[PDB]
């Protein structure tokens, strides 16, 4: 995965955004940008790649009660345990549409 | 923040997606969906809200060498330490455009 640096040049980082000029398969180059803010997290001082989608390591997702998401999720030890989270924490109803905030 | 459940009904969760029918400010209801996969993470078995954008708790971001993102990031103890991450880990050059994978 990755390896962009091997076929790109003039890379730069401003804030959360990486910009670089990269080689196209069909000759020629293209300059593009990517915002790393959401795919990179700060964990107790060290930059780590954002954790994988939870559906990759959790099963049997259900709505518990009126606003809780419940599931059986894998521990680092590879064992499934019960867990839940209140979606009312961050999911809002903004004029009829569900929005994260 | 949040509190969608107080003005919505017929909520349901399928996989990573929450769907609910919510009250509009201007009378009437609207049914909408939101995918929780990326805003909820599995940390050692418990569902936690995905960590905040790293630019919120990190400063002085720079490109170190050809592919590393370097910065000074806040620890849980509120002290800034040096950290870096190799963007070649997950940032690819897909036919001239930077893409995460
Ligand atoms: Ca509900
Ligand atoms: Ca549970
Ligand atoms: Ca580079
Ligand atoms: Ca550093």
């Amino acid at each position: 995965l990755g390896k962009f640096s091997q076929t790109c040049y003039n890379s730069a980082i401003q804030g959360s955004v990486l910009t670089s000029t990269c080689e196209r398969t069909n000759g020629g180059y293209n300059t593009s940008s990517i915002d790393l803010n959401s795919v990179i997290e700060n964990v107790d001082g060290s930059l780590k790649w954002q954790s994988p989608n939870f559906i990759e390591t959790c099963r049997n997702t259900q709505l518990a009660g009126s606003s809780e998401l419940a599931a059986e999720c894998k521990t680092r030890a590879q064992q499934f345990v019960s867990t839940k989270i209140n979606l009312d924490d961050h999911i809002a109803n903004i004029d009829g549409t569900l929005k994260y905030e």
